[PDB]
């Protein structure tokens, strides 16, 4: 590891416990910095180009210019840190505190402080401001969006007063305390999001006139460079139409629909418009419309200039432009879906140039000037290789790293007999081919994830293998980075294809002489917990033992914005929902299955596993259980040791 | 079984599927009865003397005179059945519906109906009328108390707005729904109960002027025969003082304190004043003041005439008087604490006469005229023997009943080396003395219960024994029907003596050659779940495997009215509470323990077991779990099969 490796101006920078080291060598010490403070530490980089960061300290935030080596501003956000969103000007920060949105202005060293401005005053339990909405679907990670010159702050306003909440119970007080979680379930009334724009110069707020239906999803907010227009990708409840619309930032009025995308199954916008350098009129839009995620060049009237990238592979990260905006830089699966390389392509399209040719996983940062890249590489044979490259040519290696369980990899055919699936197999520690071994299928299988890549490597497979158990994983159809067709086969039919493909994995395991076919188990979390449970109920003669963590059990109880994409609405798809409703098949549990839930899980509500145990009571079947009362969806931190030991012992006891 | 065996007038009565049979023989058929209905079934007897019952039917209640064979009244209680309390006059019924107390008047066959009267109108979530209060401690089972001539209805009013509630979550709706349970925990603010009296003739309500502290416990409401005075046994928060006070029923004014009882540890009134036949001036009061529950004769000024019963044994049921009120009839432990016999004693005291001399458990009903008794008897050798006796002499036997696991019984010394404890031991099915067997201690050990009596017989011990496991139970000190000294040793020190005595049980088991000393387990529910868990943590080298159902884990989270009696308040007793707080010792769990909870348990809140699992996470120890989301404190009905199989398999898997 090379702590905090990143660009600052035209220098690449990393920490050495005490120093921050710059190269294009200069060195900046924690004591040098400490001397400059008002009253090597951790920081958040605000502006890589300018090397502007913020330092989290006792009594407030200190902005710091690492290139000038000078304090910029002190910020007082009343101890709020989670929702911090600094203006691109660097001298103001937005945050949410006790339900409301505020802007705090930075104070110059010893020039006194100003009281923060309240953008909103009526925030409440059912009226949420400046936070993520739509259950963080559609790439939404926050609810504040500064205009690029800092003149305005756009923000979400989510009225969830029509959403029927779920109790989230804190068991630690003397008497347990419940708080409502406004988690909108499939087929129910959604929340109503609108977008406000607060104009800093006048203190006026205008709301975008997004109109009806009020449930429409307002995603990928993207400001025009000149701050006159705020663009929004609006998605309908069916999730088969996305309209990219322009709104006037001064009045909130609708201006025009630039373009509309539609899909047989679903459209899923995940990334904002990105304007070309120096341009207010041209932008890149990511779209999976042709079956593969690609980069499209548009003007602001909505006219498509050209598809810039194309091929039966997907762009997985858009990194930006050359200064002239004549080239695009991005990460993609072009080399292989099991790999990630960094590429250059002419804005006019045509041939990609792979800038990180070595076979495996590259994670790459383009410098602020667009002239160089930091590259961090790993492969099954290479633990870590850190390169810095002046784009054509001159690569400089900065770092290279050099009984454990054997990992085997390969391909099997999916249940269609045509589609190749990639698998990884962690062999028992000290594996002996003369011996028979139990094996656990570790499954996820849900959209957006891909578990099998050409990496060096959260190590539960290795722990299990150390206890003498092989662990097998296969990326079944439904999984990611293989194009839309490979994913969308699951539409309206969750579990069906996924399980058919996982059984192809089992066919492969049973073809291995060293596999004890009577000692096959299964483990997964979330979609993986749904899959674990579904496989035990559906293939109960095969799967002897399973452990299902935070499992989805009834998709009618999953959040609207995720579940209705892949499954449609419960009213539109009773047959598909019914087939995946594991409560209806609890009587088919004939093996040993432990369900595990964090009690305060806001992703898969606790009710899922509790109702399964309830269904098993009625059906006279006999699962086991563990609850982590202090944890949300996943068990995080040191308690993860307890989790691994609980899961592992369940398998060593019963499988 | 002889279905519904009871007195009606001077006849004893029982059902024969179709007939109701009377003897002093007459027979009354379901078709005879059905012909008399407006528009053999189940009924509730209202007045045994008059043979007046009520029949629960589609569309309302039908009162019926079984001696006259005539319908009395039809009652419309808007489908409320749980809270029904019929006037002793027989023609009105009180009940609680949607928070409020009502009186419905019976309607004579085809004479039309009248609308019920609302006694209260402001009942609410935090203001409870006509229901049990004080967590059903102090013998409180209901919240309505008719005056003996039906002129007035006294009732509880419980303001619980100062009690911090616990969430009880219903998981069955689409989104789970929480309702607050106003369960007042040890050391916290209690609810405020007052007593209203509704006068039927005037429609006026007066409240007793019970005064301060408002938290005082108002128990064992008892009307004077002439309806002028309502007596109340008031208990202080410390539970070491009980004042029996007279209040004027017309005005609610305090009249006088008749007598006060105090105790080093606690006083616990459990039974109402019972007036002598034909007397407004003399009554029997039950009291454990001398160390043993006995019957005391008082006048209404509060002057004690005499202790009527005395001895180192306890009255366990007061059955009533001879018509003249010169004799008392009651059940007691005089023969043996392992037995129950029915006795006569002169009101002047002196020598008891045992009316049911045969060694074992007699359950006896004195006839309305006090001249005869129905007796139902069982012993280890006698399954069921049903006698009817004209009191001296002439006993008439009405019924007598005649590989399973062997049950052994005996005595061991408690940890004091002095006090005898009685045990029962269910031997493995097909027990072989040459063999070694695992054994499970089934423990309760809490106050008010006594698990080892001289009976024929809920059969979990037998099921376990059928799986090859011996089950042992011993009534340790703290348990019931052995006098106050035997019970009160636990005061301020819950678990300590109880466990010392249970370990004497283990010493005894280890002295048996056929006991595998390395395969000892433990199971119990409620106080028994606390004891199971405490024994595993305290004696982890002995108890390999346990299953603890609805367990108390932190006594600070038990209800005030029970916990503060035995433990004092948390602020008064940090050392004792701390020693019993199983959350503090979760790191001592080194065996296999499954905790089981009903999610909607209003007795031991679910939080107890959840916090233990939480404590085990932090302590890195590894319990197992099951939750019955649809069940309260105990699993009832068919689902009890699932429970037994879950508990049994835990032991057959791990012990």
């Amino acid at each position: 590891y090379v702590v905090g490796l990143q660009w600052m101006g035209d220098n690449y920078v990393f920490i050495e416990g005490d120093d921050l080291v710059f190269n294009k060598t200069t060195r900046f010490s924690a004591a040098d910095l400490n001397a400059l403070m008002p009253e090597f530490p951790s920081f958040r980089t605000l502006d890589a180009g300018r090397g502007l960061v913020v330092l989290f300290t006792q009594g407030g935030l200190v902005g710091f210019d690492m290139l000038a080596r000078k304090v910029t501003y002190l910020f007082d956000t009343n101890e709020e840190t989670a929702s911090l969103d600094f203006s691109p000007v660097g001298d103001r920060v937005a945050y949410v505190r006790n339900h409301n949105l505020y802007i705090a202005r930075g104070g110059k060293l010893g020039e006194g402080m100003s009281r923060a401005i309240a953008v909103t005053i009526d925030g409440t339990e059912t009226l949420v401001y400046g936070q993520a909405v739509h259950q963080r679907e559609f790439g939404i990670e926050k609810g504040t969006f500064w205009s690029p010159k800092g003149s305005c702050l756009a923000f979400y306003r989510m009225d969830q007063s029509m959403v029927k909440p779920t109790p989230i119970v804190d068991y630690h007080p003397l008497e347990a305390e419940s708080k409502p979680l406004y988690y909108p379930m499939a087929g129910t009334p959604s929340h109503h999001v609108t977008v406000g724009i607060y104009h800093l110069a006048t203190g006026k707020t205008v709301y975008l006139q997004t109109g009806e239906p009020k449930e429409k999803f307002l995603t990928n907010l993207s400001w025009s460079p000149d701050e006159n227009i705020l663009y929004v990708a609006e998605v309908n409840r069916a999730q088969n139409e996305c309209k990219v619309n322009a709104y006037d930032a001064e009045t909130g009025r609708f201006v025009r629909t630039l373009f509309v995308e539609t899909d047989k199954h679903y459209v899923e916008p995940l990334h904002p418009l990105t304007f070309l350098p120096g341009s207010n009129n041209q932008f890149i839009w990511q779209s999976r419309r042709d079956g593969w995620n690609h980069l499209y060049l548009y003007d602001t009237t909505g006219r498509l200039i050209r598809q810039v990238t194309k091929g039966e592979w997907e762009v997985t990260n858009f990194a930006g432009f050359d200064p002239k905006g004549t080239r695009l830089y991005f990460e993609s699966t072009e080399a292989s879906p099991l790999e990630r390389h960094f590429y250059c392509i002419d804005i006019k399209g045509g041939k990609t140039k792979d800038l990180t040719p070595e076979s495996g996983m590259h994670r790459t940062q383009l410098s602020p000037d667009g002239s160089a890249i930091i590259d961090i590489f790993q492969s099954p044979t290479v633990p870590r290789k850190v390169t810095v490259t002046n784009i054509g040519k001159g690569s400089h290696t900065l770092l290279e790293a050099k009984a454990m369980p054997e990992i085997r990899t390969g391909t099997i055919m999916a249940a269609d007999g045509q589609t190749p699936l990639y698998y990884k197999l962690t062999m028992p520690l000290h594996f002996d081919p003369a011996k028979k071994y139990p094996v656990i299928v570790y499954v996820y299988g849900g959209p957006h994830a891909q578990l099998v890549t050409k990496t060096w490597r959260g190590g539960w497979d290795i722990y299990m293998a150390q206890k003498g158990y092989a662990v097998f994983t296969v990326d079944s159809r439904g999984s990611a980075n293989r194009g839309a067709a490979f994913e969308q086969v699951i539409h309206r039919r969750l579990g069906q294809t996924e399980m058919a493909d996982q059984m192809c994995g089992v066919d492969f395991l049973k073809s291995q002489s060293w596999v004890d076919a009577d000692r096959i188990g299964v483990h997964g979390w979330s979609y993986g917990g749904f899959m674990t449970t579904n496989l035990m109920l559906t293939h109960g003669d095969v799967f002897k033992v399973g452990v299902a963590g935070g499992p989805v059990i009834d998709w009618n109880r999953y959040a609207i914005m995720y579940g209705e994409r892949y499954f449609d609405a419960p009213q539109e798809n009773p047959e598909g929902y019914d087939a995946a409703n594991l409560l209806k098949r609890a009587g088919d549990l004939k093996g040993r299955l432990m369900l595990i839930h964090g009690a305060i899980d806001p992703v898969v509500v606790w009710q899922h596993s509790l109702l399964f145990l309830d269904a098993c009571v009625k059906a006279r079947t006999y699962p086991d259980y563990y609850v982590y009362p202090s944890h949300e969806h996943n068990v995080m931190g040191p308690d993860r040791v307890h989790l691994y030991e609980t899961i592992t012992r369940y398998f060593t006891d019963h499988l």
